[PDB]
């Protein structure tokens, strides 16, 4: 129920020069993407070209790569504010669902099971922190996917090795 309404109201198909991604709209004109999507000044959102007002790579007190980029979109439409569904602290989970929505992989829900603390992750040679892991064969095209569990939004899909998948953890304070 919660995953379905999240998909409808907040999860959008996008394309950058790096390919297809799922984008989570967070509130108003603010949305989050995996860093490796490398959004430019213009982004493709559901068959429309959209101006990107600002893009900031997510940094926390530690000053390390979290593999997320916050963008502000030049749009009329305002995302439903879902920050209250993002935990105040990075949260592991059981019975999690990955919500993917791109032009090539539209509106798909994947039960990934337990989402456990993982932390540091070397993603194709690039150091990444505060990740969590699920034992599910995620694949190319699923980055940006939104990890959800029991009414909470807990991560964004960023990588996998064919047998396991990994997400960047989400905390409410990222979007304050
Ligand atoms: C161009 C296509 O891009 C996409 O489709 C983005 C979505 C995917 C989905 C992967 C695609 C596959 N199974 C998955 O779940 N992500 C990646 O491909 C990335 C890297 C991998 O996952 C690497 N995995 C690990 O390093 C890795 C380490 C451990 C441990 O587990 N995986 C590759 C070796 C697959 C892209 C990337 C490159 C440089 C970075 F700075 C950061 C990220």
């Amino acid at each position: 129920d919660f995953a379905l309404s999240l998909l409808r109201r907040n999860v959008r198909q996008v394309q950058t020069d790096q390919g297809h991604f799922t984008m989570l709209g967070v509130r108003d004109r603010l949305a989050v993407l995996p860093r490796h999507s490398q959004p430019g000044k213009t982004i493709w959102i559901e068959h429309k070209l959209v101006n990107v007002l600002d893009a900031v790579e997510l940094v926390d007190e530690q000053g390390v790569n979290l593999d997320l980029t916050l963008i502000t979109l030049d749009t009329n439409e305002k995302f439903r504010d879902i920050t209250k569904f993002i935990p105040e602290n990075i949260s592991t989970a059981s019975d999690a669902t990955l919500v993917i929505n791109t032009e090539h992989m539209p509106s798909m829900f994947v039960p990934v099971g337990d989402v456990v603390q993982y932390g540091f992750l070397n993603l194709s040679g690039k150091p990444t922190h505060r990740t969590m892991m699920y034992n599910f064969p995620t694949k190319a095209g699923q980055c940006g996917g939104v990890v959800t569990s029991v009414g909470k939004i807990i991560g964004i899909h960023i990588g996998g090795n064919g047998r396991q998948g990994f997400c960047a953890g989400l905390k409410r304070s990222y979007f304050a």
